[PDB]
């Protein structure tokens, strides 16, 4: 009566490949790893399987081909019973444009769809296609069982009110300039879980979801559907992030260019690689540093306060999307699951809404534990660990198997 | 009777008024636009009925203020001796100026230094000051500068810093400064009067909607956050200004659509906002009148109200547990009933419920509470920035 449906989850960048084998039915992880430092002498691949840690090098100047070669011919070859059990392959895509509102099975037209959306993700989307092309060559058996899962799909339920910028409308009509967001897969996941935790249908769910980790985004959920999100055309907009600025006076770009002599490419690299938490603390991108030192160091305090200021205002701003009812706020992601004070300090600014954190409960909801962190009688607040890998596995399985 | 000459100088236009700083009585109005052009003309309304004349062809501030002395104040010489001070509107006071000040050489120097932030407006204000001191010799020690950025200087670093490299603030003063400060200040003081409580205990969110749009968060009578930033571009949807955008849109337009920095800069400030949304006009009156019958107006109304409603919502994070009222002011804010209603209608979670009958009454220079009786207060207060200039000018020279 019981069954397993193992799916290979792949997350391909231009110099990285995050891979995992998940049983879509129950969520069991059979393998996970990371092949990094592509086209360099350092080129290595790390993995936890049974699960203990193994590290090997693929060779100086290694590409995605040998990255899947090592998985097939070295890792999967030892456990052939595991290899045969594979029923599908899921691919994460950063940007799916307006064409893709949900996960889809990969064919020639999807390859083109990803290629056409590449305009919005010029660095990430091309790398997905390389990984997609290698998965078809390394796994011939699963060539009609490849599925694409879009970071943006979940945000396509947004009404025009939310996706349109106050720019020339022609810019949308003929160039697709629109709010698309990201972390859609995570935003979806925590919504489904919040239903379990609030003991109510996902269809009746009015929550504000905060994915804070590798990038940061807040989303406004109305009746289970996303009606607004913090990231925009690109992942640059919204929250204070590890290395990204988020919201700025757009005119700053012009002030950096015309007054400070910085090139478009210089400014682009600053807002993307040199801003955010690295910008505020002239030290590091790591939120763990700020979480620990904000009580003792000035640079850490200024970073924390700006961060939490930004987060609190976004939660507060999405009351405009709630149509009179807010069931709970949700925290998730590397930071959202682990950083207690970030949750305490940012929600503490929202007393008007009815938010106040319990310290004892807040600390308890860390390092994988899920829980309600709100003080009793106050508006619900949940820590729910995310699982983007699982969503890709579930979707890849449902549409293929 | 404390009479003040209020001056608002720009690149090609000098806007002027004589206001009584005791009771707000206007004794004169004016506008000397089209400088350095054949269209050089004046439009001076007065206690005695209005008229329009022509300054000349290729005119400057020196001629404008002299025309006020030799012609405008020639017919009415009773109020010339009545002048006690002069008030200058300054766009950017930088970090230096937290309140209005008496103009000496260090203030001139201060406005020069700030001119990095308002390169078009601040040098022009200086020419205005220059001519005001020579055209009105009697009042050379009685010129007062009122700054659009002054009121927001009570902002903590939590609000005024962008998540950029900290050196950009340290070395270059890159910071949130805002605007409409003289308006946000005024309506704050008035809200206290209407809410029958002290300004020092006043927690409100203020919305100046008109020539540009700005929302401010006030805690205990002090501004703690504002929607506009380094420049007036950031924040709300405005006439031609985009407000908040994904910063990357600029890089996309530049790198993908081949647009120049100048071309994107023009678009964002002159081709966007309501003009961008409705491919028709920047005029908000179009949006107010047609949002129920025309698609383009509806599109623009919804997006406008969405941005405003979110901003008001976002500033609950600054209220520290208590929000007394939301305030609407400015050309748009005082008169656009449905703009007020549609945006506050999105904030039901917060307890906002617009009373339509009250909403319609509070229009055209009329103040009033537009909220339903048991619900969270929402007030319309007509701003008076010229009076605040007159008051500051008069109070600091008595």
């Amino acid at each position: 009566h019981m069954s397993s449906k193992l799916v290979l989850v792949l997350n391909c960048g231009s110099s990285s490949l995050k891979f995992a084998i998940i049983d879509a039915v129950n969520g069991d992880e059979y393998l996970s790893g990371l092949a990094e430092c592509f086209h360099l002498p350092e080129a290595r691949i790390k993995w936890k399987m049974d699960g203990s840690k193994q590290e090997a090098a693929l060779g100086a100047g290694a590409a995605h081909s040998e990255a899947l070669n090592f998985i097939v011919n070295t890792i999967l070859a030892q456990k052939p019973e595991l290899s045969a059990q594979l029923t599908a392959i899921g691919h994460r895509i950063v940007h799916g444009g307006e064409k893709y509102t949900s996960s889809v099975v990969i064919d020639e037209s999807v390859i083109q769809g990803i290629k056409d959306s590449a305009s919005f993700a010029p660095l990430h989307n091309p790398a997905h296609l390389i990984g997609i092309a290698e998965a078809l060559k390394s796994f011939p058996q699963l060539k009609d069982k490849n599925v694409a899962v879009f970071d943006t799909a979940f945000h396509q339920t947004m009404p025009e009110e939310s996706y349109l910028y106050a720019l020339p409308y022609s810019l949308y009509k003929e160039h697709g300039v629109r709010r698309y967001g990201a972390h859609g897969t995570s935003h979806f996941y925590v919504t489904q879980e919040a239903a379990k935790m609030l003991n109510k249908p996902v269809e009746e769910l009015n929550i504000i979801t905060c994915h804070l980790g590798n990038g940061g985004s807040v989303s406004a959920i109305r009746n289970g559907k996303c009606v607004d999100t913090s990231m925009g055309l690109t992942p640059l907009e919204g929250l204070v992030m590890g290395t990204r600025s988020g919201d700025i006076d757009p005119a700053i770009i012009f002030h950096l260019h015309d007054t400070l002599g910085m090139s478009v490419d210089q400014i682009n690299k600053m807002l993307t690689k040199e801003s955010g938490l690295l910008g505020l603390t002239e030290v590091t991108s790591d939120c763990r540093y700020v979480e620990d030192n904000y009580a003792t160091k000035e640079d850490a305090k200024r970073a924390m306060d700006v961060y939490c200021h930004r987060l609190a205002k976004y939660i507060g701003s999405y009351t405009a999307l709630m149509d009179g009812r807010l069931d709970a706020v949700v925290f998730t992601g590397g930071i959202g699951e682990n950083a207690a004070m970030v949750r305490e300090l940012s929600l503490g600014k929202l007393g008007v809404l009815g938010f106040e954190v319990d310290h004892e409960r807040n600390l308890a909801a860390r390092f994988g534990k899920s829980g309600f962190i709100n003080k009793e009688g106050t508006r619900p607040a949940v820590v729910i660990p995310t699982n983007e890998e699982l969503v890709i596995a579930q979707d890849a399985s449902r549409l293929t198997a």
